[PDB]
């Protein structure tokens, strides 16, 4: 209701469901503390509906636990405090670096304050030739850029199993969850 | 997905996600979902600190499938192209209805033009007495109330087993998404 969001953006298949399960991967991953009962249950329903015609009707329904979740849905939390990750896969090269701008165009516009930590996964499945690519594309049209939101790290890491590189991301989304949620309390 | 949203609202063990179960349970109609992918996923992340005397919260994690999915959570959509069920336990008596007006005053202040269908659920083990006592609190305290979303219908239903009741509702439900781009009174 009033913490703070992780927002995982990307395009489809780039391994953001992947990314997330290993990143809450111990013991006690998923299914931890607290609530019986998921806070907001998203879901598509495909009604072949008859009411005056014969069309077809896909309602996207949003089951909330009660006022605690509805209320984190406020247009004011939505677009305030979220800290982002930009999922791309390194393994389908630059051109997937290019395919991130779109996306924080569009973060810069719904959460103006949101820093970014960019994430290149299928690492295992990359070779040198496209992590440099990447990296250059990163260090020189995404990092620092007016219009963009502020990319506070970027990592590349394979997101299917436990690494050095994964527990540094993991480390990572954590100082900069804390960091940012206090961090530039008034401005000059 | 498509553009309308149906947001199930009320106080948590009310019966929502047992009624939205039972709402889409449609005879033996097989499909399950559109895509091979929830399109947004919401979990919390329980997360622990090396530094210690700063016990933080859990990470509120929102997992977009892609573009569409993103796009489908602007404002606009979010406030302006939303339908709401707000349900209550039958069973817990007239309080119930008592707890839904902080619900109907969140959902005017979302967007004005905002639908309600009003669902009180546990019929099955709700005495006579309480579905009278909430009937005459609806009617009286809740329809045609300036500051209150339009109450386009009120329902009665064990949320558990389909019904002519349940039925209905379904069908008010798919009335109402059909009829929304159409303005409220005179
Ligand atoms: N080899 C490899 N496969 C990955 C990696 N990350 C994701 N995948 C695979 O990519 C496919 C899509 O992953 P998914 O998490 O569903 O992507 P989403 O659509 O962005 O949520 C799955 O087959 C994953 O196992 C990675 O780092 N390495
Ligand atoms: N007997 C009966 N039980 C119900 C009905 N609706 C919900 N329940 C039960 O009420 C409890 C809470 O239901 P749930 O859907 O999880 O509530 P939510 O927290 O509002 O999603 C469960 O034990 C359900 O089986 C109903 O119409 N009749
Ligand atoms: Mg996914
Ligand atoms: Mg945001
Ligand atoms: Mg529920
Ligand atoms: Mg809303």
């Amino acid at each position: 209701y009033n913490r703070m969001k992780l927002m995982i953006v990307g395009n489809t298949g780039s391994g953001k469901t992947t990314l997330l399960q290993q990143l809450m991967k111990t013991k006690k991953s998923d299914l931890g503390m607290q609530s019986a009962t998921v806070g907001i249950d998203v879901k598509d329903w495909p009604i072949q509906i008859r009411d005056k015609r014969k069309r077809d009707l896909v309602l996207n329904v949003w089951d909330f636990a009660g006022r605690e979740e509805f209320y984190s849905t406020h247009p004011h939390f939505m677009t305030q405090r979220a800290l982002y990750l930009a999922v791309y896969d390194l393994s389908k090269g630059q051109a997937e670096v290019d395919a991130m701008k779109p996306w924080l165009f569009n973060i810069k516009a719904r959460a103006s304050s949101s820093p970014v930590i960019l994430v290149g996964t299928h690492l295992d499945v990359s070779d040198e030739a496209q992590r440099a690519a990447c990296m250059s594309k990163i260090t020189k049209e995404l990092l620092n850029k007016r219009g963009f939101p502020a990319i506070r790290d970027y990592h590349f890491v394979n997101a299917t199993e436990e690494s050095d590189a994964l527990a540094k991301l993991r480390k990572t989304i954590i100082n900069e969850s804390l960091n940012f949620k206090i961090r530039d309390q008034l401005v000059v």
